[PDB]
């Protein structure tokens, strides 16, 4: 998550690349595009209760 903001522009694009994310925007948006990608995959934080 934060890993990805050390990579150069370069590096976190070729990232995106194969994880088919949309690296136009700012190195600022791919590393938060990654987090949210990383973190999606995880789970996340999301529970309904009753």
């Amino acid at each position: 998550s934060a890993d990805y903001s050390s990579l150069t522009v370069v590096q976190l694009k070729d990232l995106l690349t194969k994880r088919n994310l949309s690296v136009g925007g700012l190195k600022n948006e791919l590393v938060q595009r990654l987090i949210k990608d990383d973190e999606e995959s995880k789970g996340e934080s999301e529970v309904s209760p009753q």
